[PDB]
């Protein structure tokens, strides 16, 4: 059809998108393949560097060895992508560049070599906002580590400016990527890779956002979630949901270089709710969710599951399920549990989940859809169709918005509806 979107010039915030034509909940508005994209650090070897599925077997890039796939269509396939930065990944061994690098390199390569890329209909890599006038002294430093990153890890492939594009500035390159840069997650919400998207780079934030993204593989998904007007801005959160407005200004601020004054942030909305129960607890709660995630992003279940039972079932004093750090617990623990085949266990923390989700993922959120799915997944197989049906409903009425048609989880979903239902139908 024609687009249903448009590039424009917000007052004061840029660029930006807005709506052609008045836009429904589910209505699917864009969708893209990345520019470049990566597997994560943590996912690196768990899942095909090129569809991001998991397998039970990876087979390795015999060049370098760094690349794995899920198959010989997989590698073959990545393998024009994969040509420059193999060389680069083998003989920097065993040194592996962070994921930014990766991807930076990835961007020149297909910038250099590939044909203009249908990614960039709205708005190209060389157009995104780099914030180089607000950059603070400090992250300009960062910036000139990940330069010389870059040129060190680079360097078999691209040794001078002859091999990069025209005027391209490395610097300025990772100032946006640092601000576009995409958080691919796989169909269970598990951290999966990272990729720009330079036409959906347009997307301003809202901490109560009128759209949504989510991803099949690399493939993003752009859908309105609320009823939008002709010519109103398009907006999407940037942002975990599980945060408390101070935590969103510092991370909006070192790294998108902007300050919120929307309702949320002025009246410090959902807040208290939060940080409910004893500081003292939900202070240690969230030091030991830096190596609780540290050890998810790794896959790692069983330690996992085990700083998790520490904390949920502690001799000493709990939190409620509304605190952030008590519900991202529950949450890390339901993950492992599910992924550990303990079903009934991963039922418990699940279940607690339901409640505070419905507060923090307020009408139609993917994150909310997906953990819903989940819990009536894990009910219909535990024999509780009644409660199974309700959560599934709730999650195809989720989903069917977040994800849509075009999303082959709702294909997923629709088996469970039908086999919970044909189980009702019996009964
Ligand atoms: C909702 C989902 C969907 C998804 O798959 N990825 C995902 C991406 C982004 C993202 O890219 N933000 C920056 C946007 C660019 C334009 C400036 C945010 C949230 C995401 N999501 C999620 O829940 N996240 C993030 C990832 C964490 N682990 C926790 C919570
Ligand atoms: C992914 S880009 C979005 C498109 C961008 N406005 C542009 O002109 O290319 C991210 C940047 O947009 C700006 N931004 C996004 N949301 C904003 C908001 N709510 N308020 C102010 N600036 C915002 C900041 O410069 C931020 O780092
Ligand atoms: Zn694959
Ligand atoms: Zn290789
Ligand atoms: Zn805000």
């Amino acid at each position: 059809e024609p687009l249903k979107v448009e590039k424009f010039a917000t007052a004061n915030r840029g660029n930006g998108l807005r709506a052609v034509t008045p836009l429904r909940p589910g209505e699917l508005l864009f969708r893209s393949d990345p520019l470049a994209y990566t597997v994560c650090k943590g996912s690196r070897g768990v899942v095909c560097d090129r569809c991001l599925l998991g397998k039970e077997k990876l087979m390795r890039c015999s060049q370098c060895r760094v690349a794995k796939y899920c198959s010989a269509k997989c590698q073959k396939k990545a393998w024009p992508d994969h040509k420059r930065e193999c060389k680069c990944l083998k003989s920097c061994k065993p040194r592996y560049p962070p994921d930014s690098v990766r991807l930076l390199g990835r961007v020149v390569f297909k910038l250099m070599d590939g044909a203009p890329s249908e990614s960039e209909k709205l708005y190209s890599f060389y157009d995104l906002e780099s914030n180089i006038n607000k950059l603070t002294e400090d992250r300009k430093e960062g910036l000139r580590q990940l330069v010389m990153t870059f040129q060190h890890f680079m360097r078999e492939e691209i040794q001078d400016a002859s091999q990069l594009p025209p005027a391209f500035d490395l610097f300025e390159a990772f100032a946006k990527v640092i601000c576009n840069s995409f958080t691919i997650c796989n169909a269970e919400m598990q951290e999966v890779g990272v990729g720009l998207y330079p036409s959906i780079s347009l997307l301003n934030h809202s901490c109560d956002p009128n759209c949504s993204i989510v991803f099949n593989g690399p493939h993003l998904l752009l859908r309105a979630v609320r009823d939008i007007e002709v010519g109103e801005e398009l907006t999407i959160c940037y942002l975990d949901m599980l945060m408390t407005s101070e935590e969103r200004r510092k991370q909006l601020r070192d790294q998108y270089c902007f300050e919120c004054d929307c309702f949320r942030c002025q009246t410090q909305d959902k807040d208290a709710d939060m940080l409910t129960g004893d500081e003292q607890v939900w202070k240690e709660v969230q030091e030991s969710l830096k190596k609780i995630e540290e050890l998810k992003a790794h896959w790692k279940w069983e330690q996992v599951l085990a700083m998790c039972q520490a904390i949920i079932s502690s001799n000493s004093e709990r939190l409620p399920d509304i605190n952030i750090y008590q519900l991202k617990v529950l949450d890390c623990a339901m993950d492992a549990c599910i992924n550990l085949g303990l079903l009934e266990e991963a039922l418990f923390y699940g279940t607690r989940t339901m409640e505070p989700y419905r507060i923090f993922f307020p009408g139609s959120h993917p994150v909310r859809g997906v953990q819903v799915m989940k819990v009536g997944k894990l009910q219909l197989h535990q024999g509780m169709f009644p409660q199974a049906m309700k959560n599934l409903r709730l999650a195809f009425d989720i989903m069917r918005v977040t994800h849509g048609r075009e999303h082959s989880l709702i294909e997923d979903l629709i088996l469970l509806l039908e086999e919970c239902d044909a189980n009702i139908r019996a009964s």
